[PDB]
Protein backbone atom coordinates (compact mmCIF):
# COMPACT_ATOMS: atom_id res chain seq x y z
CA UNK A 1 0.00 0.00 0.00
CA UNK A 2 2.63 2.60 0.84
CA UNK A 3 4.44 1.29 -2.12
CA UNK A 4 1.67 1.28 -4.51
CA UNK A 5 1.15 5.09 -2.92
CA UNK A 6 4.66 6.29 -3.45
CA UNK A 7 4.56 4.89 -7.15
CA UNK A 8 1.72 6.61 -7.32
CA UNK A 9 2.56 10.21 -5.92
CA UNK A 10 6.10 10.42 -7.66
CA UNK A 11 4.50 10.17 -10.96
CA UNK A 12 1.62 13.03 -11.01
CA UNK A 13 3.06 16.89 -11.15
CA UNK A 14 2.61 19.71 -9.26
CA UNK A 15 -1.01 20.38 -11.17
CA UNK A 16 -2.06 17.14 -10.31
CA UNK A 17 -0.81 17.12 -6.89
CA UNK A 18 -2.10 20.07 -5.56
CA UNK A 19 -5.84 18.77 -6.03
CA UNK A 20 -5.16 16.47 -3.42
CA UNK A 21 -3.37 18.61 -0.90
CA UNK A 22 -5.02 18.28 2.34
CA UNK A 23 -3.61 21.68 3.66
CA UNK A 24 -2.78 24.68 1.98
CA UNK A 25 0.98 25.20 0.78
CA UNK A 26 3.78 27.18 0.24
CA UNK A 27 4.84 27.31 -3.41
CA UNK A 28 8.86 27.67 -4.14
CA UNK A 29 8.25 30.49 -6.52
CA UNK A 30 6.60 32.67 -3.46
CA UNK A 31 10.08 32.31 -1.49
CA UNK A 32 12.81 35.08 -1.86
CA UNK A 33 16.01 33.95 -2.24
CA UNK A 34 18.35 35.68 0.07
CA UNK A 35 19.86 37.47 -3.12
CA UNK A 36 15.87 39.02 -3.52
CA UNK A 37 15.43 39.72 -0.20
CA UNK A 38 17.94 42.23 0.68
CA UNK A 39 17.48 44.51 -2.74
CA UNK A 40 15.49 46.62 -0.30
CA UNK A 41 18.93 47.76 1.71
CA UNK A 42 35.82 45.71 5.85
CA UNK A 43 37.45 42.04 5.91
CA UNK A 44 40.82 40.23 4.87
CA UNK A 45 40.45 39.04 0.97
CA UNK A 46 32.01 32.38 -4.60
CA UNK A 47 28.92 34.19 -4.49
CA UNK A 48 25.93 31.74 -3.48
CA UNK A 49 23.21 34.19 -2.17
CA UNK A 50 20.85 33.00 -5.59
CA UNK A 51 21.13 29.07 -4.05
CA UNK A 52 19.90 29.68 -0.55
CA UNK A 53 16.77 31.30 1.15
CA UNK A 54 16.11 32.25 4.71
CA UNK A 55 12.54 31.46 5.87
CA UNK A 56 10.29 31.23 8.93
CA UNK A 57 7.26 29.01 9.00
CA UNK A 58 6.34 25.03 9.47
CA UNK A 59 8.37 23.04 7.04
CA UNK A 60 5.33 20.92 6.18
CA UNK A 61 3.44 23.50 4.30
CA UNK A 62 6.50 23.74 1.85
CA UNK A 63 6.18 22.43 -1.81
CA UNK A 64 9.66 21.47 -2.69
CA UNK A 65 11.07 18.78 -3.79
CA UNK A 66 12.26 17.65 -0.01
CA UNK A 67 12.16 18.38 3.14
CA UNK A 68 14.10 17.20 5.89
CA UNK A 69 13.16 15.58 9.13
CA UNK A 70 14.87 16.50 12.00
CA UNK A 71 14.72 12.49 13.13
CA UNK A 72 15.26 10.30 16.10
CA UNK A 73 17.21 7.00 15.32
CA UNK A 74 13.83 4.60 15.02
CA UNK A 75 12.51 6.55 12.42
CA UNK A 76 9.61 5.84 13.59
CA UNK A 77 8.12 9.59 14.80
CA UNK A 78 7.83 11.45 17.88
CA UNK A 79 7.91 15.41 18.86
CA UNK A 80 8.90 18.88 17.16
CA UNK A 81 9.17 19.04 13.67
CA UNK A 82 9.10 14.94 13.40
CA UNK A 83 5.43 14.52 15.04
CA UNK A 84 4.62 17.55 13.04
CA UNK A 85 5.68 15.40 9.79
CA UNK A 86 4.53 12.62 10.43
CA UNK A 87 1.13 14.06 11.01
CA UNK A 88 0.93 15.94 7.52
CA UNK A 89 2.11 13.38 6.07
CA UNK A 90 -0.41 10.81 6.95
CA UNK A 91 0.35 7.19 8.19
CA UNK A 92 2.15 5.54 4.55
CA UNK A 93 5.04 7.65 6.30
CA UNK A 94 5.26 5.39 9.22
CA UNK A 95 4.89 2.72 7.19
CA UNK A 96 7.63 3.30 4.75
CA UNK A 97 10.01 4.19 7.65
CA UNK A 98 8.70 0.45 9.72
CA UNK A 99 10.46 -1.05 6.50
CA UNK A 100 13.96 0.98 6.66
CA UNK A 101 15.77 -0.36 10.05
CA UNK A 102 16.15 2.90 11.61
CA UNK A 103 19.30 5.80 11.12
CA UNK A 104 22.66 6.28 12.81
CA UNK A 105 23.53 9.68 13.91
CA UNK A 106 24.62 12.07 11.47
CA UNK A 107 23.18 9.40 8.76
CA UNK A 108 19.81 10.17 6.65
CA UNK A 109 17.83 8.19 4.39
CA UNK A 110 15.00 9.18 2.16
CA UNK A 111 11.00 8.37 1.95
CA UNK A 112 8.46 9.79 -0.26
CA UNK A 113 6.44 12.54 1.50
CA UNK A 114 3.20 11.12 0.61
CA UNK A 115 0.45 13.63 1.91
CA UNK A 116 2.88 16.49 2.07
CA UNK A 117 3.44 18.83 -0.91
CA UNK A 118 7.03 18.37 -0.46
CA UNK A 119 7.48 15.24 -2.73
CA UNK A 120 10.59 13.53 -0.13
CA UNK A 121 11.37 13.49 2.97
CA UNK A 122 14.77 13.27 3.92
CA UNK A 123 14.99 11.99 7.91
CA UNK A 124 18.54 12.39 9.61
CA UNK A 125 19.22 11.94 13.08
CA UNK A 126 20.83 15.04 15.17
CA UNK A 127 23.60 14.62 17.74
CA UNK A 128 21.87 14.88 21.15
CA UNK A 129 23.83 17.12 23.38
CA UNK A 130 23.46 17.06 27.54
CA UNK A 131 25.24 19.99 28.70
CA UNK A 132 28.03 20.17 26.28
CA UNK A 133 28.86 19.62 22.88
CA UNK A 134 32.38 18.75 22.97
CA UNK A 135 32.43 15.74 21.77
CA UNK A 136 31.40 14.13 18.57
CA UNK A 137 28.68 16.78 18.38
CA UNK A 138 30.15 19.11 16.15
CA UNK A 139 30.66 16.66 13.33
CA UNK A 140 28.01 14.86 13.91
CA UNK A 141 25.32 17.71 13.24
CA UNK A 142 27.61 18.61 10.30
CA UNK A 143 27.33 14.91 8.89
CA UNK A 144 23.52 16.14 8.70
CA UNK A 145 23.66 17.92 6.45
CA UNK A 146 26.40 16.17 4.62
CA UNK A 147 24.44 13.28 4.62
CA UNK A 148 20.87 14.69 3.55
CA UNK A 149 22.78 16.80 0.61
CA UNK A 150 24.25 13.39 -0.56
CA UNK A 151 20.44 12.33 -0.68
CA UNK A 152 19.58 15.56 -2.58
CA UNK A 153 22.21 14.64 -5.25
CA UNK A 154 21.77 11.17 -5.45
CA UNK A 155 17.92 11.98 -5.73
CA UNK A 156 17.94 14.59 -8.41
CA UNK A 157 16.45 16.61 -5.77
CA UNK A 158 16.65 20.53 -6.85
CA UNK A 159 14.81 22.47 -3.92
CA UNK A 160 15.56 21.20 -0.33
CA UNK A 161 14.30 22.66 3.07
CA UNK A 162 16.45 22.20 6.13
CA UNK A 163 14.34 23.06 10.12
CA UNK A 164 17.33 23.34 12.70
CA UNK A 165 18.24 19.77 13.39
CA UNK A 166 19.08 19.41 17.02
CA UNK A 167 18.14 22.57 18.68
CA UNK A 168 15.18 21.52 20.41
CA UNK A 169 14.57 18.76 22.52
CA UNK A 170 18.08 17.45 21.38
CA UNK A 171 19.69 20.78 22.95
CA UNK A 172 22.10 22.09 20.49
CA UNK A 173 23.07 25.43 21.53
CA UNK A 174 20.99 27.64 18.56
CA UNK A 175 24.31 29.88 17.42
CA UNK A 176 27.18 27.13 17.30
CA UNK A 177 24.09 25.01 15.29
CA UNK A 178 23.76 27.62 12.67
CA UNK A 179 27.18 28.36 12.46
CA UNK A 180 27.40 24.41 11.65
CA UNK A 181 24.51 24.35 9.45
CA UNK A 182 25.45 27.72 6.96
CA UNK A 183 29.00 26.46 6.74
CA UNK A 184 28.01 22.57 5.82
CA UNK A 185 25.81 24.03 2.94
CA UNK A 186 28.44 27.05 1.84
CA UNK A 187 31.01 24.31 1.10
CA UNK A 188 28.81 21.62 -0.56
CA UNK A 189 27.65 24.46 -2.62
CA UNK A 190 30.96 25.77 -3.75
CA UNK A 191 30.96 22.34 -5.10
CA UNK A 192 27.71 21.96 -6.16
CA UNK A 193 25.71 24.89 -6.54
CA UNK A 194 24.86 24.02 -10.54
CA UNK A 195 22.91 20.63 -8.84
CA UNK A 196 20.53 22.75 -7.08
CA UNK A 197 17.72 25.65 -7.33
CA UNK A 198 17.27 26.33 -3.93
CA UNK A 199 18.74 25.20 -0.03
CA UNK A 200 15.83 26.58 2.61
CA UNK A 201 16.85 27.04 5.82
CA UNK A 202 13.33 26.85 7.49
CA UNK A 203 13.71 28.36 10.70
CA UNK A 204 10.34 28.25 13.32
CA UNK A 205 11.54 29.91 16.34
CA UNK A 206 12.34 33.47 16.07
CA UNK A 207 15.48 33.58 17.94
CA UNK A 208 16.28 30.71 15.26
CA UNK A 209 15.27 33.37 12.57
CA UNK A 210 17.41 36.54 14.32
CA UNK A 211 20.47 34.22 14.38
CA UNK A 212 20.82 32.67 10.97
CA UNK A 213 19.68 36.35 9.74
CA UNK A 214 22.59 37.65 11.27
CA UNK A 215 25.13 35.07 10.02
CA UNK A 216 23.48 34.60 6.11
CA UNK A 217 26.02 37.49 4.43
CA UNK A 218 29.27 36.11 6.22
CA UNK A 219 28.41 32.86 4.51
CA UNK A 220 27.38 33.54 1.04
CA UNK A 221 27.28 37.34 -0.09
N1 LIG B 1 6.53 22.41 11.98
C1 LIG B 1 7.89 22.82 12.08
N2 LIG B 1 8.55 23.33 11.02
C2 LIG B 1 9.85 23.72 11.10
N3 LIG B 1 10.61 23.65 12.21
C3 LIG B 1 9.98 23.14 13.27
C4 LIG B 1 8.65 22.73 13.23
N4 LIG B 1 8.28 22.26 14.53
C5 LIG B 1 9.40 22.40 15.28
N5 LIG B 1 10.42 22.94 14.55
C6 LIG B 1 11.78 23.23 14.95
O1 LIG B 1 12.54 22.08 14.69
C7 LIG B 1 13.73 22.30 15.40
C8 LIG B 1 14.23 20.99 15.99
O2 LIG B 1 13.57 20.66 17.19
P1 LIG B 1 13.09 19.19 17.46
O3 LIG B 1 11.88 18.85 16.64
O4 LIG B 1 12.82 19.09 18.93
O5 LIG B 1 14.25 18.23 16.98
P2 LIG B 1 15.65 17.83 17.64
O6 LIG B 1 16.53 17.41 16.51
O7 LIG B 1 16.18 18.85 18.58
O8 LIG B 1 15.27 16.53 18.47
C9 LIG B 1 14.94 15.32 17.82
C10 LIG B 1 13.89 14.57 18.62
O9 LIG B 1 12.68 15.28 18.58
C11 LIG B 1 11.68 14.46 18.04
O10 LIG B 1 10.87 13.95 19.05
C12 LIG B 1 12.37 13.37 17.29
O11 LIG B 1 11.63 12.19 17.19
C13 LIG B 1 13.64 13.22 18.03
O12 LIG B 1 13.50 12.24 19.00
C14 LIG B 1 13.49 23.38 16.42
O13 LIG B 1 14.10 24.56 16.01
C15 LIG B 1 12.02 23.51 16.38
O14 LIG B 1 11.58 24.76 16.78
MG1 LIG C 1 22.19 16.29 -10.17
Amino acid sequence: VWREEKERLLKMTLEERRKEYLRDYIPLNSILSWKEEMKGKNTQEKSLTEKVSLYRGDITLLEVDAIVNAANASLLGGGGVDGCIHRAAGPCLLAECRNLNGCDTGHAKITCGYDLPAKYVIHTVGPIARGHINGSHKEDLANCYKSSLKLVKENNIRSVAFPCISTGIYGFPNEPAAVIALNTIKEWLAKNHHEVDRIIFCVFLEVDFKIYKKKMNEFFS
